[PDB]
């Protein structure tokens, strides 16, 4: 029914796509701090893809998580754990979603999908 898929080649993975459509959470599962300056997160739903760009000095430290919140989720920025997706509002529920993570060289280093199926 509700099905999950995901993979990563590096230190950072996409941990969760909020079923409620209010956040995407990532985690550094490694023992290495991960510089993410210039990194890009892409959310695709249907024909539409929306980009988030990590700020230049952003670092996801070893074992830590980062939650990227919809601008209307009612959450205040709290770096480094909680960041806000500028001008991007919560995106609903129940439509297939795929998130891809790219490094500064544009290489896909992680991905996660949620698929709903009958």
């Amino acid at each position: 029914s509700i099905s999950h898929s995901a993979s990563a080649t590096g230190n950072v993975c996409i941990e969760e796509i909020d079923v409620d459509g209010k956040f995407i959470r990532l985690k550094n599962t490694s023992e290495q701090d991960q510089p993410m300056g210039g990194w890009e997160m892409i959310r695709k739903i249907g024909d539409t893809s929306v980009s988030y760009k990590y700020t230049s000095r952003y670092v996801l430290k070893a074992g830590q998580t980062v939650t990227i919140w919809a601008a209307n989720a009612g959450v205040t920025a709290s770096p480094p754990t909680d960041l806000i997706w500028k001008n991007q509002n919560s995106w609903g529920t129940g439509e297939d979603v795929k998130v891809i993570l790219k490094n500064s060289q544009g290489e896909e280093v992680a991905q996660r999908s949620t698929v709903f199926k009958t």
